[PDB]
């Protein structure tokens, strides 16, 4: 065997089947409308159509060999897959899109390729590929815009073909509206035919209108309907363009809107230009160093038993340098990684101060912190990455003259990325295995006596 | 009896009255402006107008026979309904729209059907039908787009009629702007008249402008006002189109935006392509198997005493296979169905692990789980649908060497849809009837000894 | 005083000063550009300009006599108000807009009314009136759309005047682009002048372009700049139109989106058409009876000491029929009115059932409820409006064989609007005055014995 | 060293390098396409190009001398900065944009300035400056709109240059579509050349289309592609304009939407016009006095150890007049400034009333309050700014006949801005230093006895 739709093989086949479906959606109508296209390159159209039909057949086979999830397990029983396929509307659409209507080439002649129009009924495969690509691609907005542009181009191409067909029905050159006479040297070339039809279609759907006005009632009606199709469908698609660009700007726009609200508040309250500059510097840091997004709000949509792995694969850089995690229990790190709230501190920010509520443990992910003196400048100890502080005031200790108080003040030399671990959480998670707690308050007593 | 507006009969009548109202809103102005329309098909217009008026009268009768809610009860007293009708502005509008202005046909002649313009004053019924359909239809966006297209078409039709009337007032063919001379063979046909007027209207309201420029001051003024009506009203309607397409994409766009934020985080943090593929697979599963929507956020707008029924009608498939619910008390299932949080687990995800906080009971809705050994591969027990686990570590038990600990580790073979029932909730809800609890810890002791 | 800007007198004056400001913003540029406008109606323009200037002077006086809030109190000291006025930029703008530039009529002649262009510098007053109207009017969206249309019209009018002025500078009729020769009988009329200039302006700003193309470099540059002004500013304004219509649809669109999510869930889960019809009926009820909006989310932006008055003025209809409130303490009703959560129940919905957690007291605002038998049909007692139930299981009672249990089952005959009062809240709020509690458990014992 | 990108020097250099990048992005294509531009002002183009290249070199030097943050510290080691630069793609782009392609002037002649097209590869610097300006400027929306207008102008300019180049390739005047013959006196001027090309570009990108239709297939194709570029890219940019105006209106629109929901509720519930006027007055006050924004929601994105400084720099005006803060401990004010919830009370609003739950302490930021008698009018004490009340009922006091009760009723004479400090918070924060608490209940006893 089976293909496992989640796999890469299924996605690759989705591409390989979208190619014929897109080809069919573009060219069947073109060949049906522009007769010279069908006739001049008939030897190539036959090859391409037969290859497309072969790929359609192989796609039907793949649909027979693609497993589905019952009880969460991939069904691998062949006949079960055949039944699941045939019971779905997709099998009906596939049989309809693979009906050998090409036999009508013997009746209607080689000049009627619209018999292959049923081949469009595999559009679903194409759309599936798109909805898969949009999910799996690393450039979701580039692909989304390319998809919208493809839809625009297909719509304009189809409307060009429709215009040319209507000109044919009315008669080429019978009036100033229809496509001019084919017998003209310049206006008889297939290139000119298609490109002028596309020009007309673009002017009509984009509602520019710089085309000869209608002459007949059918022409007036078609032009009204087509200008309305233009207005509505092009507003739809080119406003989807707008929404895609909006969601492209979503993060940056939200960040900038927050900054603007802050600046409005500061200018209204006449906040000192010192503090205004400090705030602007904080936000410039958040942007430049790519910290505007908070991983919590993003990863909250992941499963906890997958977001856990995510956090581990991101923070194993530091949670191996820490003494508590991955050293004593070697598994405890998972119990708290999904609750280590990542904070960022500016240069000179006092994370801790003597005589404060010690309700948070900190793990230094990045940055240089200092166990300073209360004078403000004298740096007693420099804590680099992997260090952990703020854990002594969490625990119950014998001989602690300072209970629930910070034993020292910790300031940040530079921008520090820390993991604030709350006291309640450390309490709750160390209950399972105190084999790490013993050396934890080993460190605790050792630092509390000195 | 009375009609009970909530019923299907009332909605069917809403359709049957919207038909004449729509007919009146489309055709009265057309016949008033295009005199040949009124004259040539007068025998049909008379029949249709009289049928419309009869339906208007029957709609007034229905309004007299439609109950309203006082004290939440449907008023069935006839005279009370007559008073409620006559006291509402709707009765005034109905009498105004049913005034026999057709008598003016004897004074103004058969060439003045705008006397029936008062018939438009039942627009409310039409709109009511729409606002009912949008609520009750299964295709809300299809109907909404059809409604907007109907508004566009009606506006363009009315503007075409207005253009033709203005041409008539100025005189057909008196200058290049107005509709050409009626005496022309081609430009005198009612078909050509209406269709060219519609063409002009479309070019003006869509602001394409490929029409002969005005000549007189009245023409310049009307064209300015009409181009502005075009800009404003068509932006309104065709931006409502945009918002409707947006809300069509709302679920998919939110899902894809979450996926994009996740992928941005993973690529920025250089998350391993293993875990990136796992996350993409999780999201592909959520989409393909239609799990992107969380029933909680959707059904939270339902009444609890209706959302309860909803959850029952959805989850009675599994809550009959469970041993606790619908078996001992047979009513307890409602006390917890509105708090069974549905979770989804990937293949191989450890739902439970030995030595963890047993604070959640799980009911396997769909999927195969395994009571494995801690080695990781040896599957002791396979739990299929209807099974419940994680309930032993919830309860107070005699002789439990493992208190508040998982007696075994449960992993998911495939994608498991479970119902996580919190410990606090099971505690709170079993307090009412311990007739099920006794066999609950029957199972508990039986599994805790073996 | 003083005038007290919050008062109605200040708003009326805002209108009376917006009239000259709007007049000045519309007509000064018109008279400056269309010389015939200035000249032909000079006797009227002089009167209107002098009246506008008098009103400007009276507006300056009002600004001297309008109090401001210092320490939250309206300043009534005259000289303090004069200082507050003169210290503001508004005084500078007012003196600039009232500078007697009309004296230049003696130097530049009566054909130069753009000397009155400084009169536009009172635009602020106009805008203030708008921002006041939008706040105080009952039709905020009608006024907002009218304001946007006024901006559109003013922009188009100004661009028409600019086009005519540029034609004058280049010379009327010197090329096909500029306004045609004034000496023409038809193209020399002030009506034709202004209306064709407005036509050109509309075609340019709405970017239709059906105007003679530029000839000179200045014309090309102006047309480029004006088409870009068109694109940008008209997108701005006519997209503000879109956002205004969106916020017009905001409530209805949110309601309908909730209904659509519900219907999607129900159709996906194959919810029985019984329950689907019940849900659709619930939502039809919510809409038809105007219950889609929840007063909590709306009134949460009001002050509690004003939202309290709001809730009182709305619910004094029923909280006078209740026995506890406005009867014993006569002031207790305010302590709980801001926490009476309004619920709606469908016909047949069991609000209470025997043997359930009695943690909510209910006050029947509207609707008929029944104290039924557990059989389901036998109605023991019918509770109409003003009745209160679910209070016995809240209180501590002697001789209650049923503790924390519902003494009877309450069902809703029809759609009941109730006030669910939580047990914790009744406990917390009755602590202040048990003078009502005594008769409360009077009723309690009386019903618990029978 | 180093430059410290957060500093003002780096931003100034960002401007000084954006000037050549913008110059290059505007003029290289212009000179490449309009040959007369390159030739006539070659002496000036050479100077400007060499100055631009010198500034590019100095920008490369700056990039070598700009520190980056490792461990949150600004790297000042020269060679480390050289490595960080050369290891980034920016160094590749800078070397590519500074390659001396001007040497090709000796081969291709002075008429080929597109060899300087590589100079566009420093676009990043320009964009960086923009993203810095948008952050640091006080007019974020003005700058954003200016940036979008710059993008529009650059796109139109580039498309004008492209049109002129295509006309050159096809041949000037070979058909009606291309730019006319250069040999024409009027259509040969560089001014006319560029300005008509810009006119064509504006008509095409804004999709007005009032230009001669294409003649050749290449012209038709280019016009189709360019009209589509117009539609898509101009919708993008001029809808970004819409979103920028939306976020300009965001605060005012949210405020007005809240007011509209309130007014809809009040008119639907038939709220008395007294209370409707009171609510409208409250909202008029909120707007006029600039209180629609709540500093909590804005400043919650700031760091707590920066939002603290913000609140201090804003509220030190009053927290120096208070007796508790900045007087006894002199540091306690920071422990509670981030939890002082700012409330606003209308004139006559009873903040406190005798016999109520004293769970909030109030600090009068602005406004006159009264310790009144319960009669309602007799004002015992007038509390101005700096005063604090509601603190007696917070504390545990000996001899308090009124426990957890308000000792008096406090009403607001005028609009009072207060700081509501919750009881729990005062309890929690005074635990650290009771040196202020002693005089706190000094005041407490002193007022409780009298
Ligand atoms: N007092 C003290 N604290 C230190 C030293 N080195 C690291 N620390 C950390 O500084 C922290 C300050 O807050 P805590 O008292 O909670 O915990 C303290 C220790 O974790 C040291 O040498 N002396
Ligand atoms: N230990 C054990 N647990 C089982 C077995 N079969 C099912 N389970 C479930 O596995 C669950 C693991 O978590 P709990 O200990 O809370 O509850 C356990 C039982 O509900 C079994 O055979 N042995
Ligand atoms: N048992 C009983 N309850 C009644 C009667 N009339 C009204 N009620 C209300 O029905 C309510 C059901 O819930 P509670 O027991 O909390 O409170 C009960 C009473 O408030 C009655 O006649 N008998
Ligand atoms: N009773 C009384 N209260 C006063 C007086 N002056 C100020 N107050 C304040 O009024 C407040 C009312 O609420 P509290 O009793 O909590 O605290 C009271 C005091 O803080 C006074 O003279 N008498
Ligand atoms: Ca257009
Ligand atoms: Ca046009």
């Amino acid at each position: 065997v089976v293909i496992d739709p989640s796999g890469n093989t299924y996605y690759n086949w989705l591409f390989c089947i979208t190619l014929p479906v897109m080809y069919n959606w573009t060219m069947v109508i073109a060949r049906a409308c522009f007769d010279e296209l069908q006739s001049d390159y008939l030897e190539y159209w036959l090859i391409l159509d037969y290859v497309s039909d072969i790929v359609y057949l192989i796609d039907m086979f793949v649909r027979t060999r693609t497993g589905y999830l019952e009880q969460g397990l991939l069904v691998k029983e062949e006949l079960k897959l055949i039944n699941k396929y045939k019971s779905n509307l997709q099998f009906k659409l596939d049989v309809l899109s693979l009906i050998p209507t090409d036999l009508l080439y013997f009746k209607l002649g080689w000049n009627y390729p619209e018999i292959r129009l049923n081949r469009l009924l595999r559009f679903s495969r194409m759309f599936e590929f798109f909805q898969r690509t949009e999910t799996r691609t690393n450039y979701p907005n580039i692909f989304r815009i390319s998809n919208l542009v493809m839809y625009i181009v297909i719509i304009i191409h189809w409307n060009a073909c429709v215009f040319y067909s209507i000109s044919k029905a009315i008669g080429f050159g019978n009036d100033t509206w229809v496509y001019p006479d084919i017998n003209d040297p310049e206006f008889g070339r297939l290139a000119r035919k298609y490109v002028y039809s596309l020009y007309w279609s673009t002017l009509t759907l984009t509602t520019i209108g710089e085309t000869p006005p209608p002459v007949r009632d059918s022409e007036y009606v078609f032009v009204v309907v087509d200008f309305l199709i233009g207005v509505l469908i092009f507003a739809t698609i080119v406003g989807n363009i707008g929404s895609m660009i909006s969601n492209m700007n979503a993060a940056r726009a939200e960040f900038q809107a927050r900054i603007d609200a802050i600046k409005q508040y500061m200018h209204f309250r006449n906040v000192s230009k010192d503090m205004e500059k400090r705030v602007i510097k904080w936000f410039d840091y958040l942007w430049t160093n790519k910290k505007t997004v908070d991983e919590k709000e993003v990863l909250k949509y992941l499963p906890d038993k997958l977001r856990a792995e995510i956090a581990i694969n991101v923070h194993l850089d530091t949670l191996k340098k820490v003494r508590i995690f991955a050293d004593c229990e070697a598994g405890l790190l998972v119990e708290l990684v999904l609750k280590l709230q990542p904070q960022v501190y500016s240069p000179g920010d006092y994370i801790c101060k003597k005589g404060d509520i010690g309700r948070e443990m900190y793990i230094i992910k990045e940055g240089k912190l200092a166990v300073v003196a209360d004078d403000g400048v004298t740096q007693f100890v420099v804590l680099s990455d992997g260090s952990y502080f703020g854990e002594i005031s969490i625990l119950n200790i014998k001989g602690s003259k300072a209970g629930n108080r910070r034993t020292a003040n910790i300031k940040s030399i530079g921008y520090s990325d820390l993991f604030c671990l709350s006291k309640d959480d450390l309490m709750e998670a160390l209950t399972e295995y105190p084999d790490a707690k013993t050396m934890l308050e080993e460190k605790g007593k050792q630092i509390l006596m000195k």
